[PDB]
């Protein structure tokens, strides 16, 4: 069989490395040497703790790994382009930090987006990447944003996020619609954040060819809801991820999970305060208070990713070849 996808050295970065580092934070530890890191990406409109701190810093410490994450400056709302040089510095990093082993990474919305556009472009990663477990990801964009001709001043990743932009569509042109690693995908039919999702099927922004495609509902009924921000904390949720985790596929088992699973709340090993944090996250809704970049066109992709959205339209006119 085959399966296509950019080859070569890594493109260079915009920022500079020191910058990179400067976005990279490791709970207890530095990236110049870390035991059993893992790499948490976070959502648009968040920093690396407001994504994570009710959920999966304590949870990934407790199932035994140093929680790592990356917080692109102003709150994941820069280029999502820019976003991914965090992660691919940081995996880097922590790759080599770890003694050149590779190390999970873990995402929510965005953020996984951002893995799969760093693993797409960026192949020096591939082979530093253990798994990829990622919650509500929009590989799609979303249909919720926008649509494309209604986005004036809207801050750049919400340009890009938006369903049929062109930086959606060199993702899949390029390939980065199938997993590149062992993938794990959850996500929800009932996301008000991230549609189309209720399908169970590729039409779903978080699905991944190969991927371990999570629906919830398709494990625990068409009336199980489950919102955005408990897709990323709620008891299924962390089963479903111990598992990927653990497994040694690289992918969450279905012999892991189960109907028995099906609790939306947050997760039960968390401290009551930490499921209070996780019941009333807002994370998800941050971006439409805090301060973006002032964006009046879809950003222009970089040299690597432009050759695969031929005729869509970003800052500089509509790509050629």
């Amino acid at each position: 069989g085959a399966m296509a996808l950019p080859s070569g050295s890594d493109p260079a970065f915009s920022q500079p490395k020191s910058v990179l580092d400067a976005g990279l934070t490791c709970q207890g530890a530095s990236p110049s040497s870390v035991s059993k890191p893992i790499l948490l990406v976070p959502g648009t409109g968040t920093t690396g703790p407001q994504s994570f701190d009710s959920n999966w810093i304590p949870l990934s410490a407790q199932l035994g790994y140093t929680p790592c994450w990356i917080s692109p400056p102003p709150f994941m709302l820069n280029d999502t382009q820019v976003n991914t040089e965090y992660m691919v510095n940081a995996i880097t990093t922590l790759y080599a930090g770890s003694g050149n082993n590779k190390l999970p990474v873990l995402t929510v919305c965005q953020g996984g987006l951002v893995a799969q556009w760093g693993l797409t472009f960026f192949p020096s990663i591939r082979s530093k990447v253990d798994r990829l477990m990622a919650f509500a990801p929009d590989y799609k964009g979303t249909v919720l944003a926008g649509p494309l001709d209604a986005l004036a001043g809207s801050a750049p990743s919400v340009w890009q996020q938006t369903t049929g932009s062109a930086l959606t569509t060199a993702l899949r042109n390029a390939g980065g619609l199938t997993q590149i690693v062992p993938t794990t995908n959850l996500y929800s039919a009932t996301d008000e954040i991230v549609q189309p999702q209720v399908s169970n099927s590729p039409l779903d922004s978080s699905y991944l060819f190969n991927g371990k495609n999570v629906q919830a509902q398709a494990v625990c009924g068409p009336l199980f809801v489950i919102d955005h921000a408990g897709s990323l904390t709620s008891q299924f949720s962390y089963v479903v991820g111990r598992s990927a985790l653990r497994s040694t596929t690289g992918q969450a088992r279905s012999a892991d999970y189960g109907i028995t699973d099906c609790n939306p709340l947050p997760a039960n090993d968390l401290t009551p305060e930490q499921k209070v944090a996780a019941a009333a996250l807002l994370a998800p809704y941050y971006a439409a208070i805090v301060a973006g970049p002032k964006q009046n066109c879809e950003p222009d992709l970089m040299p690597y990713a432009r050759p695969f959205a031929v005729g869509k339209r970003t800052c500089s006119g509509i790509v050629t070849p």
